[PDB]
């Protein structure tokens, strides 16, 4: 009964069934009276539907007296930050991120980056836009070209000390999304040598689509990484707001590790400084905070909830499991490209490779990897879990899902609320063997 492009966070659907220009335009109209007054900057990635949409959107909101400010093609975090930096009323990024070729969406923020969600004004936008029937009116506004990048590369350039940098050998894989237009863009002011792999943007997507989860794209970076003898290996997805990375020995490295690594990579900056994170998997993250002097954060996963958590907190860094990494300098917002300039500084620095900077904290915390499950009845499976350790007595906690601590191993467990679906996240001290005995039990009980 309602549009099933508009979900909680953002707009995705696939084009033209649940996505198409006439939307597009009604949410410009729509957006144009939710925000305070100012212009409304916009973006668009490299998908091959993505301008006529944000052109459709810059019509509505043309019409409704709003002047635009087009970035052009552009990865999300650009429509982050400039619209924070132009002092815009809003901004919004034309993106189907990482999804399937027939998809499209859009992510919608007001002023200084802050995100427009389902409980803060996207739903007010989907009822608005759902009754528009009135006819398309003419701009009564100006659309301006500003494809200038300077502000933002000066800003990913002073997160470093560029003096402390090695000429480290990188492979990027922007996997024919947005990234290596960046990439290409800072390379004159880095000492690095570059690998570049899927370079071009092509929302064709001749190597597939950029996703760097799927075995095949995570296998033609970890080639390159051994083929080249590089340091590590970088991919993102087609926006470039999630970063993968890859060790020296082509090895992909869980999300979970890198956010322990970069708070104390921030804390070194910025000592004595908060660090939110989400409660999936949380011991190492908690450890490597407090032994560099910071403070932990626990937080609700998802974007909204962390962003809101680390502007009321002041906290320097937020970093999900998920490959989602917030900081507050560049407007309390994710970027894909300030986590790997931050982690070469920290190999140039340390003489340390990544390979051996992950690999102590694995060993002493490894974990599951985040584990989907397709189940009947979610209430029924997660009381078949919490019945069966219940004589353990786990300390609970229910910031997010289900988080059960024994001791000397943990789990969080949380619901799908679009569908019958559990995902599992585990983790021991020190103890693989531990580790997989619990991971198959619970998969049993979920299953069973
Ligand atoms: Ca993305």
């Amino acid at each position: 009964m309602t549009l099933p492009a508009f979900k909680a966070y953002d707009i995705r659907g696939r084009v033209p069934d649940e996505l198409n220009e006439d939307l597009a335009r009604r949410i410009g109209v729509a957006l144009a009276a939710q925000l305070d007054q100012g212009p409304v900057v916009l973006g668009h990635d490299v998908r091959l539907a993505s301008p006529a949409l944000q052109e459709a959107l810059s019509a509505g909101l043309r019409a409704s007296g709003r002047d635009v400010i087009d970035i052009g093609l552009c990865g999300t975090e650009e429509v982050y930050f400039q619209t924070d930096y132009l002092k815009a009323a809003g901004g919004v990024m034309v993106t189907a991120s990482h999804n399937p070729m027939d998809y499209n969406g859009m992510k919608l923020v007001r002023e200084q980056a802050r995100p427009i969600s389902s409980d803060t004004g996207l739903f007010a936008i989907r009822d608005t836009v759902a009754a528009d029937t009135a006819a398309p009116g003419e701009p009564t506004a100006s659309e301006q070209s500003r494809t200038d990048k300077t502000a933002y590369l000066e800003h990913l350039l002073s997160y470093v000390d560029r003096s402390t940098l090695k000429p480290l050998k990188l492979v990027v894989n922007a996997g024919n999304g947005g990234a290596g237009l960046i990439v290409d863009l800072l390379a004159p002011h880095l000492p690095f040598e570059f690998v570049r792999v899927f370079h071009e943007p092509d929302g064709n997507f001749p190597n597939g689509i950029p996703n760097p989860l799927l075995p095949e794209n995570r296998d033609a970076t970890a080639k390159a990484v051994k083929d080249n003898g590089a340091d590590f290996g970088i991919a993102w997805d087609g926006d470039f707001d999630r970063c993968f990375f890859f060790d020296h020995t082509g090895r992909f490295i869980e999300g979970y590790y890198l956010v322990g690594l970069l708070a104390q990579a921030i804390l070194a900056k910025q000592p004595g400084g908060k660090v939110v994170h989400d409660p999936r998997l949380t011991w190492n993250t908690v450890e490597q905070v407090e032994e560099a002097g910071g403070i932990p954060v626990l937080c609700k996963s998802g974007h909204a909830f962390i962003k809101e958590k680390m502007r009321s907190e002041n906290a320097v860094y937020g970093g999900e499991m998920s490959a989602h990494h917030y900081f507050r300098e560049f407007a309390y917002a994710d970027s894909g490209m300030i986590p790997w300039l931050l982690i070469a500084e920290l190999v140039s620095q340390s003489g340390r490779s990544l390979a051996d900077l992950v690999e102590a904290r694995m060993q002493k915390f490894p974990c599951s990897g985040e584990i989907n499950f397709k189940v009947a009845d979610a209430k029924a499976s997660v009381a078949r879990v919490m019945e069966h350790y219940a004589s353990l007595s786990p300390e609970l906690d229910y910031t997010d899902g289900i988080s059960a601590d024994f001791g000397q191993w943990r789990f969080n467990l949380r619901s799908s609320n679009t569908e019958p679906l559990l995902r599992l996240n585990v983790e021991t001290r020190g103890d693989a063997a531990l580790l997989e005995t619990r991971t198959q039990e619970i998969s049993n009980l979920l299953r069973g």
